[PDB]
């Protein structure tokens, strides 16, 4: 993961952020640039060789080699009564982003209950922009 | 994952963000650029060789080699009564993004209960923009 | 996943964002650019060799080699009574994006209960734009 970037307003290799009142003139700004990037990553050469009970040559009664489980998860239990029992909102809004009593859930799961798993996984997750940009 | 980017308003390799009042003139701005990018990633050369109980040559009674389970997940249980028992909203809004009592859920799952899985998975997830841009 | 991008308003390789009052003139802006990109990714050369119980040569009574399960998921259980028992909304709106009591669900699943799975999966998920752009 080479560039996990979080630039705030903006990114740029070569920028001229000139943004208030600036009489500027007769500039030469010669720019030779050689920005080579090389990426030679994640060269897996693996030989797992994953094996159960290779050679029971004779008479070996085997039993219960791999008991995974039993198991529960029960991950998300809000259990939120919220018995206000007198609501008088009287809610005057102006140009406000306003989230009320919302349940934003992003449950991303992968590679669950898999005996074996080679190679690789990847879970990216962007989040909301939500730009009012009011007057 | 080379560029997991989150640029805020904007990205640009070579930008001129000139955005207030700026008399500018007679500039040469020569730009030689060689931006080569090379990506040579994820070269898997794997030999899993995944095997159960290769050679029971003789008389081996085998039993219960791999008991996965039993199991439950029960992931999302809101259980949200919300018995207000007197609602007088009286809700005057102006140019407000307003989420009320919404349940945003994005349940992304993959590769579940798979004995074996080679290669790779990938779960991207963008989120909402929601740009009011009011007056 | 090389560019998982989230540019906020806009992206551009070579931009001139000139957006307020700017008398600008006699500029040469020569731009030699060589933006070669090479992508040589995900070259899988795998030999899984996935095998159960290769050679029971003699007399081996086998049994219950792979018991996956039993199992439940029961993922999404809102269970949201919401017995307000006096609603007087009186809801005057102006040019507001307004979500009320909506249940946005995006359940993306794939590769479930598959004994084996080679190659690769991919789950992208965009989200809503929802641009009011009111007066
Ligand atoms: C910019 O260049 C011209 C030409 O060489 C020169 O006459 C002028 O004086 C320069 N600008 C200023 C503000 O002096
Ligand atoms: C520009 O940079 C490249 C790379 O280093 C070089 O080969 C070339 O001679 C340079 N040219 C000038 C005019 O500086
Ligand atoms: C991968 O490993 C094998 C086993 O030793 C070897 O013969 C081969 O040269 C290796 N290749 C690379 C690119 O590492
Ligand atoms: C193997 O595991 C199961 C799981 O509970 C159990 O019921 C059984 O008795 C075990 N076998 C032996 C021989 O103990
Ligand atoms: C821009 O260039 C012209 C021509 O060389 C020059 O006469 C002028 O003075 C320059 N600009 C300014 C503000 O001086
Ligand atoms: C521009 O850059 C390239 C790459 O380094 C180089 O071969 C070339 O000579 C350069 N030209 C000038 C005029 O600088
Ligand atoms: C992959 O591995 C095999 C086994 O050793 C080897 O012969 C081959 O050269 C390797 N290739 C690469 C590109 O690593
Ligand atoms: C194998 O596992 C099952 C799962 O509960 C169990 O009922 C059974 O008794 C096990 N076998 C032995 C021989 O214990
Ligand atoms: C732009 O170029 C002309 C021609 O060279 C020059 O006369 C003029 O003065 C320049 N602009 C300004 C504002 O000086
Ligand atoms: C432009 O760039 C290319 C690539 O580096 C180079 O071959 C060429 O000579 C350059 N030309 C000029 C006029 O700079
Ligand atoms: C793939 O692996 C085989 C087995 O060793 C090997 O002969 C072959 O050269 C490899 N090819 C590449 C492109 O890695
Ligand atoms: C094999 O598993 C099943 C699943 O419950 C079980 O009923 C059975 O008794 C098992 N066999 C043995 C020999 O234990």
């Amino acid at each position: 993961s080479i560039d996990v970037k979080y630039i705030g307003v903006k990114s740029a290799y070569v920028s001229y952020d000139v943004q208030k009142r600036t009489i500027y003139l007769n500039i030469t700004n010669t720019l030779n640039i050689t920005n080579n990037n090389y990426y030679s990553v994640e060269v897996e050469n693996i030989t797992a060789q994953v094996q159960f009970s290779k050679t029971v040559i004779g008479k070996a009664r085997l039993n219960n080699i791999t008991i995974i489980g039993p198991l529960d998860m029960k991950q998300i239990d809000y259990t939120v009564p919220t018995v206000i029992a007198e609501e008088m909102s009287y809610m005057y809004d102006f140009c406000t982003l306003i989230s009320i009593k919302v349940h934003n859930i992003v449950l991303m799961m992968q590679v669950t209950v898999t005996t074996t798993y080679f190679g690789h996984s990847e879970q990216i997750s962007q989040e909301r922009y939500q730009y009012v940009d009011c007057g």
